[PDB]
């Protein structure tokens, strides 16, 4: 009667987490961390939004039940999420072709889209850029989906590389999955232009892709409504698409684990069809979501006064990031880089791709104590005023 | 281009969830909810226990940050829960042959189980008590498992047939999973006396089974240390189990999603080689778990003068749950039911098998607003002294 559990395998280290668990070891005196896709502020410190917390006092005083939400959660948490996704007064909302369940994070969302998929459709096939986010083909692959990878980044020029990304897509089935970052791409914070989009979206339509938008950074690259114009090219044009959305980073609400994901299909008979398959992949993994980040940000965007305050909050830190990349460029060539860093400033969102080697990677921690992903993806938003000029330092010394 | 959704085939309802839905929908005045599993008051409400209003008030002053828990969530959390399931001063504790993940709900801490041993071990049958909880079948066929039954309840005499069990179970192979549920059975009430878990334990060691329990209700049989009993007899005998927990319900944190999930294994470095997986698949599935109803639960365990208010408000749902069933049965008869429920007062937690037909319940629904499920299965703690009479007067007429 052996162990059941001998001769299972160690699992690798996660490329983002098994960093930090690396850092909050280290005992070095000034060690920064450029590493996981939180925001900082100026003081290095990630804080609850004040709207957060003015809407967490609000559930204290008015809550009288923890009883069991239903398995696609709050219902006005849904309605708010498909106006932020494709605008008061779309034609989806009025017509009833989208569907949204609350779910633990942009993760869950993915999963569950996953697991929809697999078990209700002929869907084999998940198309995903060349970089991407690593998670995700941890996600699709746990539903025993195929992962391809297309190409997007030009690596010379630090650039959307379309020419390629199109040719590379050329093998791409009609049902086929393709999966898109709405906005700022994770980890290259290039995103495709308006005209981009439009063409995707075209290109989309006369192959017959089912098309999986995951929105984890909306208002992080422009605005709120500018960083869904892509998205909304797409569905003025799509019967069927997916989206996986996050508030993670733009509520700060990380921990609480608040994402959604969205069914859109051709009218709403087929939709609500469609949802109740995808109710059923819920509740045989979680059952129902958790409920304190969703109400929290279901109170803050039905109440006018709260969602005032929470857009300038957003507004804060989309500036801060931005001024920070500005003086992050700037410092590393009063620090005497020559290698030419201005393609950070044309950037979206928390991370850029630094250009430096694995071993320049690993050089900056072992020698320096500076702590980014092995890929070089740096995260701007954990720079400060404090830190910018020993952290620029240390990526001269290994140039 | 035919669409991806057009022939999905629609769910069907969920046997508990559906009925709950049904249940709001109904304008008759009169109604009475039996269904789904959370605790009531004497006034009909499912309130939030003090304990937690005052943990709440606390994070919500004290709370600085929403930045992302580890994989495996608080650890303080995992500590606590490991001391309520073996024991302060557990062997399984001071060797380190215990690794606790913190998840969203039982449920969650269900499939998190079923996706590491799907994935990682070769596992392949899952066997379960006849009848269970619905949702067991669907969490474990969902992660690719095949689902089994053995016998537990004896229908004609309103007891744990203990022969049948035990004669089904020895069709269970070595490296089967056989899943017990640690106290108050759901459906039946009806859970092993320390003897016959004595007895399982051995067998389920001769055998070669990796046990697996389910531990929704501890506290509401007898006591906290009373209702862990059988597991820790388990837990005495076994090199490896797995104990999938719920705070749901003995914290009325049910919308919250605060679960555990934790696995023991022969020693530290075989346990720690199998956790390392374990987090692999939470990765995969949600990335990390919603920090709110954990926190308050690791709050109010680890703070003396909160787990005392706690402890006195768990003891308060258990006793009122037994003064229901004693009611109940009384109730009954005075009403003129010729039947002996007198089975009733034996058995344990929030659900009652009450022995009567789907048609009888159908007929309670549709003719007298009463819900119960369509097993028969009764939710005690719905039961009021206010709601006893018209719900008695109501089993008698279809009986
Ligand atoms: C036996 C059993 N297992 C698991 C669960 C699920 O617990 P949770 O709601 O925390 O997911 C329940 C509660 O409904 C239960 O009764
Ligand atoms: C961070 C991130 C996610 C995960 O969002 P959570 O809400 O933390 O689960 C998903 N997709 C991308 C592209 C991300 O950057």
């Amino acid at each position: 009667h052996v162990g059941t559990f001998e001769n299972i395998t160690a699992a690798p280290a996660d490329p983002i987490l098994g960093l930090a668990d690396l850092f909050r070891a280290d005992e070095r005196p000034g060690k920064i961390n450029l590493g996981i896709g939180v925001y900082f502020d100026e003081t290095g410190k990630c804080p609850v939004l004040t709207s957060v917390k003015k809407a967490e006092q609000y559930l204290l005083e008015n809550e009288t039940t923890k009883s069991y939400l239903g398995i696609d959660g709050i219902p006005e948490f849904g309605r708010c999420t498909q106006e932020l996704l494709f605008g008061k007064g779309s034609a989806l909302i009025n017509d009833k072709r989208a569907r949204t369940a609350q779910t633990p994070g942009g993760t869950g969302a993915l999963r569950v889209a996953a697991d929809f998929l697999a078990k209700n459709t002929s869907v084999k096939r998940v198309w995903v850029s060349n970089p991407s986010w690593p998670n995700h083909k941890s996600v699709f692959n746990s539903a025993g989906l195929e992962v391809r990878e297309y190409a997007y980044y030009d690596a010379e020029n630090h650039t959307l590389d379309f020419d390629a990304l199109i040719n590379s897509l050329n093998e791409a089935q009609a049902g086929d999955v393709v999966l898109f970052h709405g906005c700022c791409h994770n980890p290259t914070g290039i995103d495709p232009t308006l005209e981009q989009w439009q063409t995707l979206a075209q290109l989309s339509v006369e192959k017959g892709w089912l098309p999986l938008f995951d929105f984890a950074y909306q208002g992080f690259a422009r605005g709120l409504e500018e960083d869904a114009e892509g998205l909304r090219a797409f569905a003025a044009m799509h019967k069927e698409l997916i989206v996986a959305s996050s508030y993670s980073k733009n509520f700060g609400l990380y921990n609480e684990r608040v994402g959604a994901c969205t069914l859109v299909a051709a009218d709403s008979e087929t939709v609500d069809r469609a949802f109740s398959q995808m109710k059923a992949a819920i509740r045989a993994n979680y059952s129902n979501p958790p409920a304190h980040g969703a109400s929290v940000v279901a109170t803050i965007l039905s109440n006018d006064a709260l969602r005032a305050i929470w857009e300038q909050e957003l507004t804060d830190m989309r500036q801060r990031i931005q001024r920070m990349r500005q003086l992050f460029v700037n410092t590393l060539q009063e620090k005497g880089a020559n290698r030419d860093f201005s393609f950070i400033i044309k950037q979206n969102g928390m991370f850029s791709f630094s250009g430096l080697t694995k071993e320049q990677v690993l050089r900056l921690r072992e020698e320096f104590g500076v702590y980014a992903v092995a890929s070089g993806r740096v995260n701007v938003a954990g720079m400060t005023p404090d830190n910018m000029a020993p952290l620029c330092e240390a990526i001269v010394a290994v140039l």
